[PDB]
């Protein structure tokens, strides 16, 4: 749409990924595919070191390009962790990183696993005529047995989904404003705080596909990167490439475009800078190019919040705190799957950082008070 590459259906997901690469690449696939076994056996490291270094001019189409970032990514987790009790490589072979960092480059990503290809790229549906739902769908890569990876990937893809249906309303809002419509803008702003309401009962789905405990020893440590990291410290050397180590964070659906859609929509200035702030404007750098684009054009949009705070009106205000609401509900909501999902674990192994490197509890915190102090109210 628009070349942001925004589905109308899926919103910033990747509408029917790839499943198979061509002919040429099958010594990467069947590394991928089969990367449970390959660490838990223990020859992932010894196949990806004897592997030859294979051109990326083959791969044609742009869906073909981001498959093999999915495949690359997922096995640069699994021979940087390993089997993730502590023994690791700072050194990437030349034969896979190579073909990764140019790969990466043209498509204008990080040579590292991030949202975009583990959560938007990751998916099949098993019937192409039933419906985008739990029970029909199924990630295409996996890291280890009982990571939950299913679950994990799936859900921020569904929530990514339920956004998609408030993505498509957003030129009506600009639309409205340019061409002083009152009504249309009130009835497009209560579209959007609906399906921002209905995101959070998608979010709800997560407690019954992922173990807590399983998360955050086993997948939360192939998520992780190395930008601030005290395993790499100096950070990963992509052999053949650079001459020093470099440093890319980890994945995160902070890398996810539509917790900043909707807040530069609404004119809540998160980016406006500081700790947090800081943050939020690296991760647009491992989002893709089009999405990237696409926050750049809703900030150049005349504000939403100063429009609705203009008119004197009790509707557009009401219409506006119910999206600011559903936000602050939302971001309510992940500080307890948080609470869930890393401060209890943290706890049980014998200011906690994130897999993006943040100070994530104040981090989480600070975001959701911004949120809050956009309230509208009696203006
Ligand atoms: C077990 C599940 C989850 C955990 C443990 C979790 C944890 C975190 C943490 C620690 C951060 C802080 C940044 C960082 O250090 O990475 C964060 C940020 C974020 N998470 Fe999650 N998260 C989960 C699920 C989700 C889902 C399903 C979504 C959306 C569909 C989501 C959206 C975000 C967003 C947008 C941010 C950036 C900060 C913000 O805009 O509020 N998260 N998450
Ligand atoms: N940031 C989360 C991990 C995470 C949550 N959602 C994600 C989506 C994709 C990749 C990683 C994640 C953590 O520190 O545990
Ligand atoms: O931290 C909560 C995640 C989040 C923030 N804003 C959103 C908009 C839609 C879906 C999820 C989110
Ligand atoms: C959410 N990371």
């Amino acid at each position: 749409s628009k070349e942001y590459h925004i589905d109308e259906e899926v919103g910033f997901a990747l509408p029917n990924p790839q499943e198979n690469l061509p002919d040429f690449y099958n010594d990467w696939m069947f590394i991928a595919k089969h990367l449970p076994d390959l660490i838990e056996s223990g020859q992932l490291r010894e196949r990806v070191e004897k592997l030859n270094m294979l051109s990326i001019d083959h791969l044609t189409d742009h869906k073909s390009q981001r498959l093999a970032r999915l495949v690359l990514g997922c096995i640069t987790m699994a021979y940087v962790w390993g089997k993730g009790h502590g023994d690791v490589r700072k050194v990437l072979p030349r034969n896979i990183a190579v073909p990764y960092c140019q790969l990466s480059k043209k498509l204008e990503l990080p040579p590292i696993l991030v949202y975009a290809d583990c959560v938007l790229a990751n998916w099949k549906k098993k019937d192409p005529n039933k419906p985008l739902t739990y029970e029909n769908m199924d990630v295409l890569f996996s890291f280890r047995d009982g990571d939950c990876s299913k679950g994990f990937f799936l859900v921020s893809l569904l929530v990514e989904i339920a956004a998609a249906s408030a993505i498509k309303v957003i030129p009506t809002v600009f639309k409205a404003m340019q061409m002083q419509e009152r009504d249309t803008l009130l009835k497009a702003l209560l579209e959007i705080a609906s399906c921002l309401e209905k995101a959070l009962q998608v979010f709800h789905q997560i407690h019954d596909h992922v173990n807590p405990k399983a998360f955050f020893s086993v997948l939360r440590i192939y998520l992780s990167g190395w930008k601030g990291n005290p395993q790499l410290s100096d950070g990963l050397v992509y052999e053949g490439f650079w001459e020093d180590p470099k440093e890319f964070a980890g994945g995160s659906a902070g890398q996810s475009s539509v917790g900043q859609c909707f807040d530069v929509l609404l004119g809540i200035q998160q980016t406006a800078g500081g700790h947090a702030a800081q943050f939020l404007q690296d991760m647009r750098r491992y989002m893709p190019p089009a999405h990237r684009n696409f926050l750049c054009s809703l900030e150049s949009n005349p504000s939403v919040r100063e429009f609705v705070l203009s008119k004197g009106d009790a509707g557009l205000r009401e219409a506006y705190d119910a999206c600011v609401k559903a936000l602050v509900s939302l971001r309510s909501y992940h500080l307890q799957i948080v609470t869930k999902y890393i401060l209890i674990p943290a706890s049980q192994q014998p200011e906690a950082k994130g897999t993006g490197g943040t100070d994530l509890m104040n981090f989480l915190k600070t975001v959701r008070s911004t949120t809050e102090k956009s309230l509208l109210k009696e203006g």
